[PDB]
């Protein structure tokens, strides 16, 4: 009557530019797609069906239109995927892909399911952030509200300046975002974990022509330069942050199939990883968004771990200036983080991420033979969540 | 090989406001303020036995439908700093439709078990007077699906209707059944039973046109309880053409909270709070999308399959009143002793918070065993995209 659940599968879409690739995918279709693809995965070798599956956890932010009514059940539903699997779709902003993960785990410990997918889902190009919101902002909180809670703009100057992190500081970190984008791609790093997508292909205005194809590729990389960089101009007046340097407004979506240790062995599954430690924390409203800091120091403690313990580190790169500043509050060996770019260069689908990080984490320990990874992402309303996890 | 860190989750507290009919009571409380107000009160509620404090908790998950405006970007974490609660506190904000306070416990409880917290609060919002149903969907409701969706899936009338059909049930049965709920919740207030799980509300008073007019009230009563007969309700129109169905016999739009605190036995012991209920089976099962509201009997069959009980084990039920079909057609069934079957009223009398009622239930289900001194209760609701919560609840 308890469990202990073990990653069997991961796999993500690649991760499409704002009015990019995979634009033309109704979001419940795009996560849908990578519901079904993670089954198929397990599938190949096992005897595994969808039908397998106990409960759906999916993060999404804006959870608006195409996006709203739990869209991790309908996703489910539109895949022609099993009518009794049950499915919840959660919200703790960014940090909602990755919770999914901590949830379905979670109830596989309390053992009331042995089998469970984590997801993550965002289209942003359809459902753009604070589509959720209303016309009229000022509206969604109470009158009483007397937080200083800035937009993520300001909070990632707030959190430069708190560090004393300039223009260089970041570009010099988003030109290396890019470069480690390209070197894994050009060296195959993503091959395991991406299930190419099929799409509708776009005319130049973003209508469909009839035709579909598969895409392949994480469409936000390209060639950067230091002097490119130095040209950009900065998203707030008297900023430090561009284009260059912070997420890109992606669509995509992350699927994780987890399973209680002894089920995965009598369905053939071979166990890949489990959790550690996890956690989510509050982090301070004045900076918003410099909560890895906290997330990361709770599942050390929790964990009995120092940072020089973790083989591979994956930290959302919301804004540069986020993981710098974590950076220099923990001093990590940083060859170890984001070894194969991060949000910068491959994007941010923010529903998504949180999957997508733990999906590359694993991938990279397996690629290299390692241990442990860190996976830890600042979020709205000042929260941060953290996993540590280990292979099998 | 390996064994590990595990909690055994247990409820410690547990409280709701009272229930308040649309631009009822409480429409003039922020939806963020109603939540805030009740996460509040259950961590107040153990302080009084204790040195427990909100500092103390580490993740709040909350359960709420329509995540649009007051009630978007993650309402249980706005909730929780609103209400002045400590800012290092995580919380996260949950959709599986009307089971989704209910599947807020069954996740705290989660993660209590996998060692990842060991004081949490689950909880569930839904302001409906100000957050009518669909205003998360968009003006044009068709957009929010795909074109290739072909799936026969039903709004809630035209579900109610269906499951009708589905058993045989006449306009006679729905409101021999709807008298009941009506009695019942009246029987319960009358004799006080909801005193002790409700907390009182403050909420600024609105006119006839919505508007404040500066008064402050404490609402401690639900406000959906009305004199009915048999009569009174043969003569409601139904509120589809040819159905069976009325306003009689259908939950009640309403706005609520209501919040649980949850922690590891040994935890609880170690504050000097007294262990009270604990999960037997937890379970959120996919229904018919035909019928849509007909999952509770799935999700009663999953949970009393893994808890390997019967019906009759079973001391109370509080099965959601979405519509009266919803609960006679688990009956037809599921074969239960009905009068150990929503004692104290349900929906069609005390209203539906959506996104509340998942906690509201698991609240009144415990203190209703506290009160007759019983053991087992089994707690069932149908939900939004054909989906069930089940959860078999036993006193410690
Ligand atoms: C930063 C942001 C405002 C940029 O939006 P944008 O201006 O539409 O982005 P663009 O792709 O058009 O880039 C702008 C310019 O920089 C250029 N550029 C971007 N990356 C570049 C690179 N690596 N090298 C050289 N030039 C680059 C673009 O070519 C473009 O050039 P232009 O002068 O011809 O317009 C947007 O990405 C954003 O909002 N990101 C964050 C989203 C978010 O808040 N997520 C949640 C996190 S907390
Ligand atoms: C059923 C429903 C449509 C009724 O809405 P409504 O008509 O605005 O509700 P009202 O309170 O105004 O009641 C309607 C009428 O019935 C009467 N009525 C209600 N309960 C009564 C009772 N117990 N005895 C006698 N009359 C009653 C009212 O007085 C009223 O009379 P009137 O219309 O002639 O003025 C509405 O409550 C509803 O949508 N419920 C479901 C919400 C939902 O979908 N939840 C999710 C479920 S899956
Ligand atoms: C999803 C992101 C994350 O968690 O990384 C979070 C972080 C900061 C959040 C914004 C804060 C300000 C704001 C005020 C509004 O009234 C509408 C919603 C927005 C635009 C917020 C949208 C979500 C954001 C981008
Ligand atoms: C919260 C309820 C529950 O879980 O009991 C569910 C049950 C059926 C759901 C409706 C189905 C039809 C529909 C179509 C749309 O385009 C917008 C959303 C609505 C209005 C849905 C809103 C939520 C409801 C009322
Ligand atoms: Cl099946
Ligand atoms: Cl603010
Ligand atoms: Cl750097
Ligand atoms: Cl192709
Ligand atoms: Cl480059
Ligand atoms: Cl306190
Ligand atoms: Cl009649």
């Amino acid at each position: 009557s308890m469990g202990y659940p073990v990653i069997v599968e991961a796999t993500r879409s690649p991760i499409g530019k704002r009015n990019g690739w995979l634009s033309g995918l109704h979001a419940t279709e795009l996560l849908g797609a990578v519901q079904k693809a993670v089954v198929d995965k397990a599938g190949i070798q096992s005897g595994l069906h969808a039908g397998d599956v106990e409960q759906v956890i999916g993060g999404c932010v804006t959870q608006f239109g195409e996006q709203s009514n739990n869209i991790s059940r309908v996703a489910w539903l539109t895949a022609g995927l099993p009518e009794h699997v049950g499915a919840t779709t959660v919200d703790c902003q960014s940090g909602s892909g990755q919770q999914a993960n901590h949830l379905i785990a979670g109830l596989i410990a309390a053992g009331a399911i042995d089998v469970g997918i984590a997801c993550g889902i965002e289209a942003m190009s359809r459902v753009g952030l604070g589509a959720n919101a209303g016309p009229d902002r000022s509206l969604i909180r109470a009158q009483s509200w007397d937080i200083d809670l800035p937009n993520q703009f300001e909070a990632a100057e707030r959190i430069a300046k708190r560090r004393g992190i300039t223009r260089e500081d970041v570009d010099v970190f988003g030109l290396e975002s890019q470069r480690r984008a390209q070197r894994a791609w050009a060296e195959g790093r993503f091959d395991r974990e991406i299930s190419p997508i099929q799409a509708p292909v776009l005319d130049e205005q973003n209508q469909p022509t009839g035709e579909r194809r598969l895409v392949f590729r994480d469409q936000g990389l390209r060639e950067t330069t230091m002097a490119g960089l130095g040209e950009l101009k900065p998203v707030l007046e008297g900023g430090i942050h561009t284009a260059g340097t912070s997420s890109q407004i992606s669509d995509g979506a992350a699927a994780v199939l987890w399973m209680d240790e002894a089920v995965a062995r009598a369905h053939g599954l071979t166990p890949r990883a489990r959790i550690v430690a996890q956690a989510l924390v509050g982090a301070e409203p004045y900076y918003h968004l410099d909560g890895p800091v906290q997330s990361t120091a709770k599942v050390l403690e929790k964990a009995g771990m120092k940072i020089g313990d973790i083989d591979i580190v994956e930290i959302n790169e919301a804004f540069a200036s986020v993981v710098l500043s974590w950076a220099r509050v923990h001093e990590p060996d940083m060859d170890r983080v984001n070894v194969n770019g991060g949000a910068i260069a491959l994007g941010h689908p923010v529903g998504c991420t949180g999957s997508r990080l733990i999906t590359t984490a694993l991938h990279e320990l397996e690629r290299t033979d390692q241990s442990l990874a860190l996976i830890t992402m600042c979020a709205g309303g000042a929260l941060s969540t953290g996993t540590i996890i280990e292979r099998i």
